[PDB]
């Protein structure tokens, strides 16, 4: 016989929050700012983007953005696809993402069950231009590629 | 036997064009602008990418968009390829794009002959930062997948 | 038997250095700025992304950046993979791509030891608008698909 492959990509942007101090009003005190994971964000969304799902919002707060991940997983294997591999390109200003990306390799291949070697997590910079550059905020590429 | 894959990758940008009064010069009326259509045309990029036949603009005005789209699934006969699927990644801060997507999917579907489920589209914003946010216009990414 | 295909994607962003005049300083002449091919780059990344390699970074100035599309090719002979097909988006508000694309095609589709029809290249513009469309700097999109 012969087998299926099928493309997603995702796309997301976070905006930096601010924090300032805690204001009173009508003497009640309310923290205020002026979340969302950028990455299983855009992932999520090149996943049910390869199966013609969607996105994330066509199925759905503060719950780990890891249990989003693990219900995709499900969806995934109810549509009987599998993952061949995942490329992700971080783009940020800041903070440094190069400690931080192992450890979000490891992460999310023990969550979708593949090897850290079939998901891949690159970061790059807008070399100071644009709102990344201005450090307003972050965005990040997701392709994957399904196979059946 | 084996088969061949191939991804294309589009990326469109549209400026909006604010319609303002026209005006009068010399005596006569003159109506301004101060189209294109960034999916398809992407989309149409994705597809002659994948092919190696470079972009639109290679090939070819006020022509209804869904045309060129047509042209462009003639083309991919010709080099007798398949579409597998399609993902979209439209990028606006506005207009709200949720209730018109499935009419775009059963739109492009029907031209390209492929089922709703081998195109997907999606709509997310860069949260009010950058040209996207400001309004000045909109982007939209697609990748397809290519077989024979 | 089976075939495996893999996605990479890269991404780069090029900030135009403006030439101005040498100054002297303590005596001194001093010449200065206020190197990298973007699209070679992206397309570095997008292939150690298929792989799983990270990116560039993770491997590695002045050299002709050839010379690295040189060593990631060994890279992929290594891990034993082959390139099915390379999809570029440059994205800039100027310089004119247009005439010297071809030129890029039969340049890296050599390197790479690829047929010219395996490595697509279009250029489009942002509209003037973002960073890219006040021309303070160019960007590359990059996508290949990788088989065994
Ligand atoms: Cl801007
Ligand atoms: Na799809
Ligand atoms: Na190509
Ligand atoms: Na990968």
């Amino acid at each position: 016989n012969a087998m299926s492959f099928r493309i997603g990509h995702g796309y997301d942007v976070h905006k930096f929050t601010s924090a300032k101090q805690n204001i009173i009003i009508g003497g009640v005190e309310i923290a205020y700012h002026l979340d969302g994971d950028v990455l299983i964000h855009a992932l999520c969304d090149a996943i049910l983007g390869a199966l013609g799902l969607g996105d994330i919002g066509k199925h759905f707060k503060n719950i780990d953005s890891k249990f989003f991940l693990a219900e995709i997983k499900k969806m995934l294997d109810k549509k009987q696809y599998s993952i061949s591999n995942i490329d992700c390109t971080i783009i940020a200003q800041a903070p440094k993402m190069l400690p931080h990306i192992e450890k979000m390799r490891a992460c999310l291949a023990n969550i979708l069950e593949i090897q850290i070697s079939q998901i891949n997590i690159k970061a790059t910079t807008t070399e100071r231009l644009g709102f990344i550059g201005r450090e307003e905020g972050i965005a990040t590429h997701v392709v994957c590629l399904l196979y059946r």
